[PDB]
Order: structure tokens, then sequence, then C-alpha cells
């Protein structure tokens, strides 16, 4: 059993009222909601900062939480939702981004199941990196895992460093690189404990909040995604791409 | 209480009979031996593959073990010494390289004490990296630690990646980089268990055997060295540098 929480922030400079942008007859947030439901979530709750999103989700028959603070962080927004609904520490919560209307249901379920099976309080996913341009791009977050799937480290550096190979040429890469994708499952109790922790220096160097968890000695389980998720929606161009997939164009 | 083991390999293409190279009236290996003793080690044992080294250490009044295999690895050589002397699982063994005649006693002791205080089966040390040339040099092994000092990861990549800073310029670095130095303390029981483990793919990418430990889910405690150890001795030039320090030149 698990719960899907979908953050749906209304404000965007390039896509105003982003969550309610029509994609093939439904607002973008409602697509993510149908996919969270298709994943087998016991509950699916949209967390939004805007009354029009509330109206749209309720009309599609969904649960929705109007958040009351301009939340400094996504984990803090999740903490508010968890306290609002009064979830137990042992409930598993999957954070499914409201701007990923083509999220594959299989991965929402995967990260929840992985969380339940593992010893960590948090789980996430990664996908293969095929090009050296991405491997060497610091915008792409690389991750390295141990044998049980727990993260050793996340970095904007090119890890794991292919020593022999990169001594000759950095134009090609082997099959060892993983890009972290930002879907997460947490125990509600992990979230309650996490929000008290002070920000770390490490995380401010890399600009990767995930490192806060590792700094404080906790684990993050990572697995290769069972479906490579389509890129989400920041630009009008992204929106058209998604609409095209939806209309088999 | 702890034991210092000093590997003293005789064969070198640039410095034949390296361990017995005279430095200010004593063979190089005997200097490392005096420093291991000054660190407070309960026993100091040289492990060598050559009968002349045996003779030299015994004449300086030291314990010495003639190893019988052309050991594929330093941890395997240590395993032989441990079984030869029959150390208990709980004994702490510090591996002090026989070609570091200026090793500071304080660090030999530091790594042993850190091992005893920590929850890991293995401990090591690191020192600050001051120059971007080293930070970006893949011959320099970088390490990142968590709040309790346990290693998250060792890499030849430049970690932790200074995201904002390196987006403008990679000519300068902040104060966050640590170079791993190759002095190690182990529980004898950790060594017995470690030698059965198959080599990992991860370690072969980075060419860093330390990653084998992290891959298999074990910890390595790391601390900033209490004295920055002088570079060891591979070349005649290195040998002259050490001799000069010894003669206050």
């Amino acid at each position: 059993s698990f719960i899907a929480i979908i953050p749906a922030r209304y404000a965007s400079t390039r896509l105003p009222g982003k969550p309610l942008a029509d994609i093939a007859g439904k607002p973008m947030v409602v697509h993510v909601m149908e996919r969270a439901l298709a994943s087998g979530a016991d509950r699916v709750i949209v967390a939004t900062d805007h009354p029009d999103v509330v109206k749209a989700v309720e009309a599609a028959g969904g649960e929705v939480c109007l958040t009351r603070a301009d939340h400094q962080s996504g984990t803090e927004r999740l903490a508010e939702v968890i306290e609002h609904y009064g979830f137990a520490d042992d409930d598993i919560i999957v954070n499914v981004q409201g701007d990923e209307p083509l999220v594959p249901p299989v991965i929402i379920r995967q990260v929840a199941d992985n969380l339940a099976a593992c010893s960590a309080g948090m789980a996430t996913l990664a996908v293969p990196i095929a090009s050296s341009e991405e491997a060497f791009n610091p915008n792409a977050v690389k991750v390295v895992m141990d044998a049980q799937g727990y993260a050793l480290y996340f970095s904007r550096a090119t890890i794991p460093w292919e020593r022999e190979r990169f001594a000759q040429s950095k134009e090609t890469i082997g099959d060892c690189f993983l890009r972290h994708i930002g879907i997460y499952a947490y125990r509600a109790g992990f979230i309650r404990r996490y929000v008290n922790w002070a920000p770390s220096q490490l995380e401010q160097i890399e600009l990767l909040e995930q490192l806060r968890v590792l700094w404080y000695g906790e684990k993050i389980h990572v697995a290769v995604a069972k479906a490579v998720p389509a890129v989400g929606v920041d630009t009008q161009s992204d929106l058209d791409r998604v609409r095209a997939i939806m209309l088999n164009q």
C-alpha cells in the first residue's frame, strides 16, 4: 500500500497556470493524477497553491490539498501534506511531479515497492546515460550505487570515472553511467525526522539536496527505472511535444 | 593497542633493493620501523620478500616476516602476515608503507585510534588539496565523507563538484577537497572476511580497490591527517630529498 502526492505549483513565468494547461482535452495535472491512480496508489492527492487547481482536481473526482505556505522546499511541502492528512510514520508516500503528464505508472509503483522492500527511509530511481555529452554535463546528476542498490554518492562530476578510457579520450563512454531522476518514495516518518535537519555544507557545494540525506548518515535506495520517463513540461515546446504523443503524432 | 605492519618489497626497476637504500646511515625500511615504533605500536613487523631485508631488520632488532607468495595485492599480503602470526579478529593492524621513511608517527597512531573508536572494520586518512591542478588531476584520489567521517565515495573525478564556482571558472577551488592518502588501519577480522570477496566492476572503472569495500556495503572511516605526510620514495630524486630532510639540508 502507498500514497501518491502530486505537487502542482500554479506559478510559472513561461507557462502561467501550468497545472491547468490543456493537453488533449484534460489539464496537465489530471494526466499525472490518472497515471498515479493507474500505478496502484491507494490514495492520490494533488498538493497545489491555487484555488483553480483545487476546482479542476475536485471536478475530475480527485483529492486535493491547498497548501498554505510558499514552501522553501519540496520535502517541506510534503511534510505539510502528511501532517494535514495525519499519515502514520510507516505510510509510504511517492512524490510524483505535477508537470510530468507522461510519467509511466510502472515507475511510480517501482519506487514505492523498492522503498517497502529496502532498509532505507527513502528511495529513488535512475536511468542510463548513453552520451558522453550528458556524462560530462554537470546539469545531469550522476549516481553510483553499491551492490544492494543504496547510493554511495550523487554528483555533478562524472562518476564513476572511467580511468583507463578517459586517459585516451573523453569523446566516448562505457555503459556504467546513471542519471538520477527526481521521483522519490519516502516513509512518512523519514519526512518528519528529515525536516528538522540543518542544511549541510556538502549539499551547497554540489547544489544537490539529496546529499543532505547521505551527509547525515541515512541511506537512499536507487534502482534503474523500469521505463524511461519522458521529459516533463517547462516550455510551450515541451507542452506541444506531450500533446503530440497524446494524439499519436 | 595496535600492530604496525610494514610491507617492504625488494624489487624496483628505478631503485633496486629499495628497502635497503641507505638514508643518512640507516636503510630506508629501518626509518619506517622507528617511526612505527614511535607511534606507540605494540608490535612492529616488516613483511618483506627478500632475505637481505630479513637480515637488516633483525640486526636493527626488529620483527620481520618473509612472505612466500608474489602477492596479487597488499590486502592479501596482510592476510598472510595475520595468519602467520595468528592475530585475533579484534586486533587492529596498521599498514605502514615501507617506502615512506618520513611517515609522521602521529598519523600511524591516528588511523589506529580512529579505527578503534568507529563502527567500521577499516579506517584511513586524507589531506587537503590546495590547487585546482590537483583537484582536477585524476591521479589524485578525491574523497567525500559524511558527518561521522565515513566515506561516501572515493573518485578520480573532481568531487565534491563546486557547481556555482566551476560554472564560471575551473582555475580556482574552494577549501572542500580532500586527497586520500594510502595509510589504512583494519581489524584483522575485516581482512579475513575481505579476502574472499570477488573484485567489483566499480573498482575496475575507477581503478580504486577501496571501492570494493563500499560496493559490498561496508564502511571506511576517514579523517584529515594530523600531519601532512611527506611524499614517499620511488626515484633517486625522492631519495635525495629525504636524505636532505634528515641532514637538515
